[PDB]
């Protein structure tokens, strides 16, 4: 839609849909040329997902920590997954989520697959939810082998975001 | 359609269509551009839609009373479900159906495996229950039983309701 | 086509298919955009349609009837069912059918499962014949009966009628 | 495509396909825009069709018989049917056909279910076929008879029938 | 695009089978050509394999209509109704690169057209006039319209098909 | 988009089979290039496995017909036509880069008729002959055998002048 | 189309798998970019799974003519040619985000592959990245026949990237 | 296969929209049982919303012209044809379950042209005429308009004789 | 065609969606079984989440006129026209497995639904449901208009079967 | 399969549009019924809207060809070449039920087939035979298969094309 | 296929896919049809399943109860979901696994996803494994919300089978 | 197709395409089928496969294993993969190669989403180079290291590494 583009010009950028490699590549080229834009103002990632590609998650997240802008996320609707894990990489302070929005840490093509449990990508993810929620790797790694879902409220408490945006 | 980016000129969003993560998305981005051109101006959203997720309906609902401008919202044609969720979630005093709309709270029972998943875990009917109830001054006990069942409302039987606020009448 | 853009800068509606959900909010977009440019200057609507849903084609009568502008109602080829509901329900003086226009009321008995049981729960049949027997001038007992029936009229029988005011002579 | 909007400006039409409710009321909203463009200077209508509903082509008709400017006619390469009907239905002394042009006034027998009812109640037939004499000059008799088999005319038999007024001879 | 830009050069590509949305396209931007300027000459580059014979003779009606020459110039091939209109281009102004095939075998078109052609003997206009505008004898364009003879430039220059071969500067 | 923006620098990209639809979009950007200027010469890139005969002849006419110089430079792979195109650019002005692949092996209805009765075979390899200046006899067996050439052996063959050293 | 904004910036984006159409995009935007500006230098994002030789080498190609530097930055993941056109950058400006993926397993159209084993194209590759990375040809020869993946970290001290990008900036 | 074992109990069923195809099937169907027996009667069960006049007629006019009797069951539904094959059924063998649903309103390019020109209109609302014991002006009336009818109701209407109770 | 031996054993699966084809084929099939045996029973298992009311009751009435007893076995689902065929089996020979779910909630071809409002066989639903379950017709039109569903046990205790159906045989 | 079935009792059903396929298949079914009983006739069905006139005149040469009569009997419909099989059929065993509808407006078929048509001209060959099946002067099967004039089974009888309607017993 | 049809006539069953209503009702015929031909003879149920919907899986397991025969269940390939859940609902003392079987008890249309959670269908799976397994329905309650996977010897000793099919 | 149905008749199984979870559960539904007709007769195994699901792969080795008739393999054309991990799973003695057949035993790194999990938890790898080891005689040093490379074999050579007993020479 032309509307993404329009909300380009005020930094804002919208991931309301499952994490792959073209999603990915979408989201980094914005964060790019947002940077390039302006290096100062910081940007707003939306987020709206029922996760994804750890691999195309990665390229995503490590885009946010790599580019000057500090990156602000909110979550609307859900973040499951990776969606989650991107919620909770976003600068410090600037983590949010709307009052009913609902958050899941469950960590649930064909190289990638190979590439992640050789390389092993989910002690990674584990170790850098553990770092950014404050939480220990014990529990991440309880945590995201089950299905719990968290409300905004939970997500805080649990150190996935830092605020839930009121009315 | 070149309407609806006219149309977004005169502050006016069109929600059509059944709510799915899509639709949600792209009327959650028109009330973000919307309020970033102007914070103070209220904005229109007309509703003609048969419902449908909750979790896309919540971001919608989220959103709409998270940004500063008032969203009044006006029924066209049918509002059933999250459609009428949204509809009765419009700015008090702003909320409007035109005379021949029919309106339907019954939430039954177009979302996906995971959202279904969270929504009963996470028990979203009650928090749809509670916030409808809020906001029309009804009853979490008569909220509970008219969204078990399939009662079509008139205009003027929503505004009964606690719904909307009033009839346009021409 | 691009032709439609530029005929709405001369504030001309071009209504020329079957009557569902997305038609209805089209022309009702079309119709909320015309009178954010000019709430005086009356607007144009053609119509070359066999019919439709009876809650869509109520939106678009609603809209009409809402905004402020006059809205002309010009039948050229046909008008069947909620199509010359439409036609009928244009303002006052300015319903027009070209010579050779075929209008029928028949109102058969396009539209989704929600909307049906919203239809006659709510009685919109009863609604529809009450407000054709205002607009055109006919008993409510005659146009129970012609409703029921296809009976196509010529553009001279829709005056006689009291569908349209006038036909245009070339 | 892109070469028609272009050709509007210089009040050129193209009816180069079968004549079904999408085109019809395409032609009529050109039709009505070049009016509002400006109602003195006449309209081109270039025809290539085989035919199609008679309901979509009373539309253009009546339309081209509404608005203020003339509506000259060019047949190109072919007119059967509705299509040699509107060739007909073309401002007097103004209508056209290029020399290898072949036309055809066989009303067979592209319209919806309701559209062929409504043609058969109002008798949209003895509509046609009187237009037809009146605009030929044929007796609705010949035209009767013409209409129901399959006869087709050159460009210079279509203007001894009364269908056009000039073939365009080369410079 | 690369086409609407070559239109202001007054350049027109036929480079595909001919049927009546092509001729009706071919026939639009002849005519805005027209509009454009009367008197500057149009330049029809073919490269096709032929194609309905009905909507061959609305192009080639439409090019001898209206008022600039217009010169035809073959690339790659043209068979059929392609050579024909190769053919039918202004005088002095028909050319073929070197390496370009030419066949004028008359062997696309749809039902109401096929009948059409055959009661108004179109393959016999075709004969008569590709005899006119080569100067070769109806005798002898009836016999080679009826095989699969392929010309070379060079060949169909010196049938009559085409005035010149276009000789490129070495570099 | 990208190669509308290059058309602007006068260069073409030939980057897939050569068909009817190819050779008119090629034809037509060269012809385009000229009006814009005829003195400037065009940068023809050419990635391609190779195609039809009669659309790589109506390219092959257009280049030499033009007034500008086209210069053919190869990237990636020059199959068929593909080759025989490249080995049709202006003379001087046929590079290859250093892993290009080239490939002079020559492997719809109305189409094919002409080429056999009109022996365009015989043509393909006469306009090679003397663009490479290699005889007929040599060219003849080697557009019946699938020998690859890499960048250095087109232009000891006579296909470029120079290949393009990083 | 953020695509065309990102090219204003001399930012090139390669996230897919190497093909000929892929192949004669990214060729198409570094000819460009030169035209545009010979001295500023190229900004290749890679993120992709890898692709045909033929492709690649085009690619790779095209990266060595032209005179603006190519900076090669590994976003995500690179297999194959994209590991190879990965090490193919301008020398001290190949890059890997932290938690990328590298493998250079050469994995094992009709006439492209013909051409590829009759000029011995495996051979080249083999050879450019020993020159590259530094490593010899005998280990190039066995690590491109296995599916041994690395870190970014890794990719680094094989010889692949220069620099493992430390996230700040 | 289901059919073909209910048509060794000379048992046919018509439940869809009756088009060429299936007309084709049915008469067929009632050609082949008066091969097997011309003596014992068939049994075609219907629940049809409607269809083609021309297809239905052929089917009509078969079960007219075989030897042996065809008793006609509404199950669900027979509107349009539907309903014109029910009142088509051997007098006195024309049946209609209690819940079942009859409507006669009568609502290819080559068929609809024929119907017009023969007036098979006019044809149709005789042979209800003469069937049901109506007049030609309460059918005329009554095929315009969408008026359904019950079981007991189509019984008291003429189209069936009898309603099966359970 | 599993179905096919199953019809030996006079066993009829209505295991979707019940549209005029479904009734077609399940009223083909018991008229079939009569043809067969009058006097034998039929067995008819039910896992539907519904359908058409004009093909439901082309299936209810067959099972009426027939004269063998139709067995009607809920297994899974019934929800709709689904539950009302499992409520018309024959009397004391309504049954459901302990893990089925049973829904009365009558929700809300073109013809086909004119046809059901004019003659309005929603009352006629709830009158027959009403009697096969021995509930009010009051009771029945409340419970139609909301979305109850029922356990096995529940939906014995309702009316609409006459037992579960006790692990074992 | 019920077809298979009814071949059994030498029934054959010609019950779509005639194209090659359909008239391959019903001239197999007529030499499948000659090579079973060469004596005893057959029973074509037609309820046909029409189709390609090489297509049908393969099944009328091989109905005239082989030994068992054959009779048709039109159900439904038979228009065109239909019709035209409906007359082929054995003399004094031609048949139409009461309701059928008829029509000899001769108005499919591949390209090289259309070709062969016009060259040869079946046409003619078409209205010569449907003249000596109904006893009608070839002027009159003219002017009638240039018109669309539909029989009643009654007017066809009258006509010639059948010879005798087959009134239903009542029962 | 036709070698379905053939092992039907040894009494074996094939559920090797998705277990969705289609499926539900393919197994629910046959094992009816094999009742019918001999209520005596036990039953043979492969299982290759990744589960599927839990309504179409309890009309599997009812009907596997109220049948007069045994099934033996046997787990070849995986048993995920339902699957396992039907694994574990076979004649005791006849449910085995082949050595190099997988087993996950992990329990991850529109009318049947209502209808599980107002009648609480979850808690019947979770109560019917714990009385079929013998654990304790706290210990299924865990176990069904987290992706563990069990070998062939790990499902013996939890008690989803009897018996691992040794060569 | 019908021929391999006639094949059945003479306890031969083609394994001849890519191996999913249908082509093992048609692979395993052939042997468990001979088995019922003979318990005491030997099944022939011919593959021809490129590889596929190691989880549908286990599927087909355990049933081999498991039922009572020796299962002799025969590898025409090519066997890489779990193709080849099956060639070598066949009735010891009876794992035979045609002389141009081509085996490559490289583990790649065609199955499902839960399936991948389920290999990685488990730990399927190790299980596979372990049979392989002990089927073959290598260690599973060796074992490791071939199946992270890809080196094809002759048929000669496959029987030097023991995956097969004996090349057929005609």
């Amino acid at each position: 839609y032309d509307i993404y583009s329009r909300l380009l010009k005020d930094r804002i950028i919208m991931l309301g849909s499952q994490i792959d490699d073209n999603v990915a590549n979408s989201i980094v080229s914005q964060l790019l040329f947002l940077q390039a834009q302006d290096s100062e103002k910081d940007i707003y990632l939306y987020i709206n997902s029922p996760g994804g590609s750890v691999t195309a998650g990665f390229a995503i997240y490590d885009t946010i920590q790599h580019i000057k802008p500090d990156v602000q996320t909110i979550c609307i609707g859900m973040a499951a997954s990776m969606g989650s894990f991107l919620l909770a990489a976003g600068a410090k302070g600037k983590r949010f989520a709307l009052p009913n929005a609902e958050v899941m840490i469950h960590q649930p093509t064909e190289i990638e697959i190979a590439a992640n449990h050789i390389l092993k990508t989910r002690e990674k993810l584990n170790r850098i939810l553990s770092e950014r929620t404050g939480q220990s790797i014990e529990k991440i790694q309880k945590d995201t082998d089950r299905d719990n879902f968290l409300t905004a409220e939970e997500a805080k408490e649990y150190g996935l975001i830092d605020e839930v945006m009121v009315p």
